[PDB]
């Protein structure tokens, strides 16, 4: 029993961190393969960053220009590209710790594990979601730049994000592996304003789940709703609208506790419109939704 | 920017995780050097917990009983002792993966990194700290006992924590790597009810300069207080007693954001008497004691 915000061990990922540096800016690459991927925008300046052209900018980096360590040995570089905002850095050596790996881009809603890094070294790992807004609430620093996302399926790797930017509102902004921004953002550090941070009901729904399995059930009550019923107080809340897709994702759990999905929409509709009158669920004062459908059943099965 | 609830990479501590079975019972063990570690409570059944006598169990078992499986690769035991509530199982051979490594007896209020395994392999990493009743709120099923905790320092992993039991009450119950329980807790299914959860003033406080520092700071009051005023409000609230070794300790958060601890005492001080009304700091609806005033200067400065 217990329920925790939990992230996938790192190792695997960690095999993966090294150094890049080009010029006077250090960030962190990915070494998959033979190939380096890191942030594009480690070719410029802080002053190129206002207004960068990144193909002409390019232009005058060559492969001795990308400075790649691993720990403490050099690699060479014999090829450079961009694909979208992302530069492929081509090596000489195979990363030999190189996992199972694919390259995934998650929807809005969806959860991944963070390894923070700085000068290709882990710091911290942190469990967090793709906001419905296509932004992140995670913990970057300078340096931290070309940090990633993941989930791991046993002994496979599903790399999702890349870190790029951080907002002036201080939430964060990164790309797939392939390098195509989550939402409308932008490596340009100009206005870019974040849209409604919406909260993710299905997840909100899977905690209440993993709340039950785990003790915490004052919440629970007499009544229940109709996802339109439900959708017209999850609109008044700025809470995502829950869908029949969603009430089928949360069958597994609904089973488990024989708790219908339509009366935890219900206990969810009075925790909205009542609070939670100073009480807590799993040791929160506010409705968690940074767990999926997937993460609860996990970690409530003890998968590896 | 942005705060986040971090564990430390797991790599180090994924490479030292192996499967221990005695018998019907299986659960997670330590390997460091020639040697693993496990609960001694591998030994039991269910029906043992009851009433278990340690040292008779143990006679009836050889070495041969102790099956130590490493990936898919099994060890051969030349020698097993039991070291308080610890097992210790010689093996023939050394782990090629051990790190730099220290064992120590962590104090309540003190953080530490979980790596959740089941049948030696990981399933998760989380934060957590050790509570000032001894206890911890950690995620185990059945299996993940042997489950470590750490703090890494570089290179060097400070084991401090081993999982052993789960009380009657959903909380958690283990060892340091000496094998000597943190608190009062005993390896027997018996009545054993936890003392008063206190709230860790000193983490509260690091906590909150976290917030300042990462732009968080509508709590921060015209008011000042001392020690022994602010005191008076923490026995009311169940949190633990401010000393001048806390206030030293915070000193360095002091003179990064320009607040006086006592100024922020009072700020904590308005927030337990008026509450949060409905805002949150953080992304927290309560007030955070998970995080060590270290964390915070490790976190907002990126230690890798
Ligand atoms: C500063 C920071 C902190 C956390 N997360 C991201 C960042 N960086 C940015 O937002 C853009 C940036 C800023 C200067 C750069 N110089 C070369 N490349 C650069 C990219
Ligand atoms: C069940 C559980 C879940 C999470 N954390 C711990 C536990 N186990 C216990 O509390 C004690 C226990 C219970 C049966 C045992 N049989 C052999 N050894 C045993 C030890």
């Amino acid at each position: 029993s217990g329920f925790r915000k939990m992230a996938f061990p790192s190792g695997k990922v960690e095999g993966c961190m090294v150094q890049v540096t080009c010029g006077t800016t250090t960030l962190n690459g990915l070494w998959l393969d033979d190939v380096v991927y890191c942030p594009r925008h480690v070719i410029c300046t802080s002053e190129d960053m206002l207004n960068p052209n990144y193909e002409d900018l390019l232009i005058r980096k060559s492969n001795h220009n990308f400075l790649v360590q691993a720990g403490n040995v050099q690699l060479r570089v014999i090829g450079h590209s961009m694909q979208n905002c992302v530069l492929k850095l081509k090596v000489d050596t195979a990363n030999p710790k190189t996992p199972k790996y694919k390259f995934v881009r998650i929807q809005p809603g969806q959860t991944f594990s963070v390894l923070a890094c700085y000068n290709g070294s882990p710091s911290g790992v942190y469990q967090c979601a793709m906001r419905p807004n296509f932004t992140i609430k995670g913990s970057f620093l300078n340096g931290s730049c070309g940090s990633v996302g993941f989930n791991i399926d046993y002994d496979c790797v599903s790399f999702c994000y890349m870190h790029h930017m951080e907002l002036p509102t201080g939430v964060h902004a990164g790309t797939d592996l392939e390098g195509n921004f989550y939402g409308p953002f932008v490596d340009r550090q100009t206005a870019q304003a974040a849209g409604t941070d919406t909260t993710i009901t299905v997840n909100v729904l899977a905690w209440l789940y993993a709340a039950v399995i785990n003790g915490d059930r004052w919440f629970l009550n007499r009544f229940t709703t109709t996802l339109n019923d439900f959708n017209l107080v999850a609109m008044k809340y700025n809470y995502e609208p829950l869908t029949q897709d969603h009430v089928d994702i949360l069958g597994p759990l609904s089973a488990q506790t024989g708790i219908a999905v339509l009366d935890m929409c219900a206990s969810l509709k009075e925790l909205l419109q009542n609070g939670m009158n100073g009480r807590t669920i799993l040791g929160s004062a506010l409705l968690e939704d940074e767990f999926t459908p997937f993460d609860v059943v996990r970690q409530c099965s003890g998968v590896t």
